């Protein structure tokens, strides 16, 4: 539940860049997150939690661009 | 539940960038986070949590641009 | 629930970057966070927590960019 | 945005009663109340707020029950 | 945004009563309340609140029951 | 934004009584309340505030009960 509002997002002869929570080259694994969370008078039982993640990029001359200008 | 607010972001013969929070090459293996958590009158259990990440960039000559201006 | 907001973020001639609360070459395993939490009359077990992470970046000659500007 | 929940509300030679947020002879004029309100970015004008409330009971021998058991 | 959450309410010879953020006979006027309220880069503007309440009960030989039991 | 949890409510030849925050007989006029209230880069204006309240209850032979038992 994010929200993003941008108002006049104006530019001239020049750059104007935004990047927001982005994720690149991120691995994750058996993580657990909780935002606004709310428990009342409940139960909550969870057997093991098995989890493997891998990025691996072998690369060269990459032009990788998430928002925003790349010029070359 | 981020909120992200930019009023009148104006270049003129310039740059006007901005990167939130980003991730980049992260590796998160078997964490627990919480925000704005409420427990009342609650039971929770959890077994064993395995959990294993990786990132290997293995690189040269990158132009990696998460937002914001690169002229190279 | 992070809350970001900018006013007026004007450029003329120059830069305005900005970086908030970034990760970038980030490794974490079997971390426990905990921000606004309230725990009411709650019981909460947990078993073995067995994690590992790894972030190896062999690379040269790279640009990278969360939000700024970069010029070479 | 309430939540009533009641599980097993048994009674044997008794009484299980249950009067939640209940009002009664209750007079409001003119208030403003805000309950997980988010405003983001934006403008509220508002203008001048009249009101006048009332609430007169000219009784006698009355019997009122909102939930619950009453034996005369 | 209330939660209401009762789990075996039993009575046997007995009563089992519960009475929650209940009014009555209560007066209000020109009154602002928040709870759980964010504003983020917001205007708000406000002209003259006037506001009148008034609850007036002339009684005799009353039986009033929010919850709860009344044996008379 | 309250919460109210019970468990196990049990009677026997007895009463299990509650009330929470319950209001009654009460007058309010003007007043201003905040709870977990963030303001980020905002402005806010108001104006003359007026207000006025009345409880006046003229009574004689009353049995009022917002929960529990009255046994009379």
């Amino acid at each position: 539940m994010d929200v993003f509002m941008k108002g006049l997002s104006k530019a001239k002869e020049g750059v104007v860049a935004a990047a927001e929570k982005t994720k690149q080259g991120v691995a994750e694994a058996a993580g657990k997150t909780k935002e606004g969370v709310l428990y009342v008078g409940s139960k909550t039982k969870e057997g093991v939690v098995h989890g493997v993640a891998t990025v691996a990029e072998k690369t060269k001359e990459q032009v990788t661009n998430v928002g925003g200008a790349v010029v070359t």
